[PDB]
């Protein structure tokens, strides 16, 4: 079947659709080659969608049919329950689209009369009829990026497909509880959202050193979301059967599948019909959960097709990396063409083909990195890291206007032990702190799906309880991470690193000398700002 | 052993305390004889205090520990998860008491930092910790109520006792899970809470009629949450841990019963120490779970010590309603004593002698009684009344005060189909809200726990909703409820049934005329004002 089958009709936008970096002499104190940061919109649609419109062959066989009847087997051990309007509606984020019936999040946040009343219904609605196809709108996501001449350059925007506020609670009642335990129970320690950026790095380094000879490599699946087969989302299903469920819960999760995951009608931000889709849809509380036990039953399978030793999986989203014990490097290579020549058997074909890593460190999984660094008594410390550019090219956009959203604040958090997130986020924005006054200023960012309210004078703390205090004095960074680092600014056009070490000395001064808290975080985010 | 031993440290206030109501053209215009309606305050604590304070000799039984067991045998067939710091905050009240650390609820909601932060240390320390008693705030609640000297009129202020936010919130994360599901598996139909108010008459009534000669009575216990032993704290908790926990919530159920639950030190709202608790506290998770889950297994042993024939429970908190087989009026009125006797040995003992009932609407449950009625086609209908003093005397305050709740608001809704609530309640408000041009205005209402954000236009939506229909077209009360109202009014000073009936046809025709929603409200919550 086709992923998609579109009509005439185009994606529209709904509000101004930035393309540019703008010129902001601050920012251009952290970016100089504005011309090479830039926002997707929706005129790129076109090009996306032809990326993402294709006809899937799927073929399933007997390593496929054993990992799905193990998964199954632990599924059998859950017991999920199912949520109340009210208990949906606290859960749900406080900037969601709003509702094409009169109401929105923070509406929904209240329990408002309108709202509560309106889910009720939706609700009343999957239980009785379980075959209408549920309505879905379609958008352009508006992502920024830095250009990359070694292809392609610019990518077309992302495109996203959601059901309306109303269904997407009553998606809650029936699986925010499943959603949960059930990914877990499933796949273990492979589970992937399950571990902190420390952990995570723990889990691959505990990995990595068990066997005699690692071999690791991450897979890419081209448009994993359009990969996924109705036979897939299906397969979902039965499994999210084998719970142990309330009746109503049962009712609404097949309803839900067969009225919107499986497919579905797409329209308009205007209104008009501008196709159908076959495949995942990427707004749906189910879509995390899926990807992954999808990505996790077939990438098994391939792997037992491939005979591959020793296999650990690490997956998240269609993100997957797998680590196992090296049968010598050309015999590597022949397995990882047979685990990809099954990974497309099972639709999901490579985007870029696989290459065996020997380097844990260059094994690049969810845009992150395994590196390490020494701290102050000098030992070991392994951290995690990604390649600057992106959340570089962000923190300048984000520098240059007002964005409700502090993605910067969040590198900061996710990455404090790295030398770019200290040297330079960190700098140039408790720059900015010191000079206006919002020093004291909760902002709001997002993290691991939530969306926190962040005091920049709790920094020390956050980062203390997430990465343990190394991340205050780290020093001795692989030469290669260094290298990525610098080698990232110079394309960037942002100051060198010892420019970043100035700027930080005199910010480590100017807020030691302003008080306790503030100095608090000149002692601890700056401590190896001087010496 | 003492339910509490106190220190002569005032119980004192936080803020200001009315103690009479307020008039103005408008209450008055509903209630003539204020002098009647007042608020608690500390003052009272002092006459509160002797009232709770006193030694419990409680002694055990087989009857209690069969019953015991049974309950085990059906909590060790539940399975319950952890919350995450992050969920245990979305599902804190919006108005909840503030934290001495520094954050508030709409903090806690909003993931602050500073909120989270303290949460994730208070949760390590309950861990780590399982013995240092944690401290409690003890308040006097401010409650308005109706003069009565059929007994020593004038009720002393409520005592409340809190743990503090942070520790409060952790709760949620170890216990929320539990206190839903495990309530109702081990009780069945005699968990009070799963029931709607039509819901609870259903299961009345049903119960009722299920009896050859049906026999029933409600039994109050005396201040019940000083009559709760650590014996009876330590019970919930291995009743709690017969479930399926995670490891860490084990650890927390325990700390919390030691550290909390069990007892511990109470504090003035100016920081000294006012005493020592060792029964029930009333501000936390636990205390309806406990509650019910306690006088439920007591009355069930109890029971069963009085031999009473085809005993059916219904329990809420402390709240108490058997229904069960006449063995003959002589013969129910021993089994009655024998019943207090063995209740007063589970160191349950009565406020007032338990009656029995032998016409279903006497029976008092809740504050609520079933009661009969006819609608539009004429079959009888039951439904859920009280005696209308409180609401009244509510009534009137909040009409003479801005208040956070609309009590009126939540007993219009919850008793929708009663005489009073349809031709008081509704007509009076609706009559401001047609006054003055509130009528889009949402308002904060509190029923069933949560905290809606209510718009007026939604009534009709939300009363059919719960009530079916037959809410807006009932006629022909029972003598007795249509009885009572009218004594109630009297007795308050409040416009008789006619005046309403006349203040309503003109409400009708000001909503009617003036729109669409509006008028749908004329329609339907006025449709009885003209024949």
């Amino acid at each position: 079947s086709m992923s998609y089958t579109w009509t005439g009709a185009l994606i529209t936008p709904c509000a101004a659709e930035e393309s540019k970096l703008p010129i902001n002499a601050l920012s251009n104190s952290l970016l100089a080659h504005h011309n090479m940061v830039y926002a997707t919109t929706s005129r790129s649609a076109g090009l996306r969608q032809k990326k993402v419109t294709f006809d899937r062959l799927q073929v399933l066989d007997d390593h496929y049919r054993d990992v799905l009847k193990e998964m199954k087997a632990k599924a059998s051990t859950v017991k999920a329950k199912l949520l109340s309007v009210e208990e949906a509606c606290k859960l749900t984020p406080p900037h969601s689209a709003k509702s094409k019936f009169g109401y929105g999040a923070k509406d929904v946040r209240n329990l408002s009369s309108k709202a509560v009343n309106h889910i009720h219904s939706v609700w009343k609605d999957l239980l009785e009829d379980t075959v209408t196809p549920i309505d879905t709108t379609i958008m352009a996501k508006n992502e920024v990026f830095c250009v990359q001449p070694e292809k392609g350059g610019r990518k077309p925007a992302r495109l996203i497909v959601f059901p309306d506020l109303g269904v997407r609670v009553c998606e809650k009642m029936a699986l925010y509880d499943v959603v949960s335990t059930l990914p877990q129970v499933v796949m273990g320690s492979s589970y992937g959202f399950q571990y902190s950026p420390g952990q995570r790095v723990e889990f691959l380094v505990n990995t990595w050193k068990s066997k005699k000879n690692p071999m690791g490599f991450s897979y890419d699946t081209r448009c994993f979301d359009s990969t996924v087969t109705e036979n897939d989302i299906r397969v979902e299903e039965s499994i999210y059967q084998c719970c142990d469920l309330a009746p109503e819960a049962r009712q609404a999760i097949k309803s839900l599948t067969e009225r919107l995951y499986i497919g579905g009608p797409l329209t308009n931000s205007k209104g008009q019909n501008c196709g159908y889709r076959r495949c995942r849809a990427s707004g749906v509380l189910t879509t995390s959960c899926g990807n992954t036990l999808t990505c996790y039953l077939k990438a098994s399978a391939a792997c037992r097709a491939a005979k591959l030793q020793d296999c650990t999986m690490l997956v998240n989203g269609d993100d997957l990396v797998v680590i196992c014990e090296s049968a010598g490097t050309q015999e590597d290579a022949a397995s990882l063409r047979v685990f990809t020549e099954a990974m497309t058997r099972y639709s999901a074909p490579p985007g870029d083909p696989p290459q065996p890593e020997y380097d844990l460190e260059l094994i690049t999984s969810c845009s992150s990195n395994v590196s390490v660094a020494h701290d102050a008594s000098g030992k070991r410390v392994y951290y995690l890291t990604r390649d600057p550019t992106t959340p570089l090219a962000r923190a300048a956009w984000e520098t240059a206007r007002h964005t409700p959203v502090n993605s910067w604040l969040g590198n900061i958090i996710m990455y404090a032990p790295t030398l770019w997130a200290r040297m330079i986020l960190m700098t140039h924005f408790f720059s900015i702190l010191l000079a206006q006054e919002q020093l004291e200023k909760a902002l709001d960012c997002q993290i691991y799906g939530a969306c926190y309210s962040i005091e920049p004078l709790d920094l020390p703390q956050i980062i203390e309880r997430l990465h343990g205090l190394s991340a205050f004095s780290l020093h001795s960074y692989s030469p290669g991470e260094i290298n990525r680092v610098a080698s990232c600014l110079r394309k960037l056009g942002v100051p060198p690193l010892r420019v970043w070490r100035h700027r930080a000395r005199s910010v480590r001064a100017a807020l030691l000398s302003q008080g306790g808290r503030a100095a608090t975080c000149g002692k601890y985010l700056f401590n190896w700002a001087v010496k």
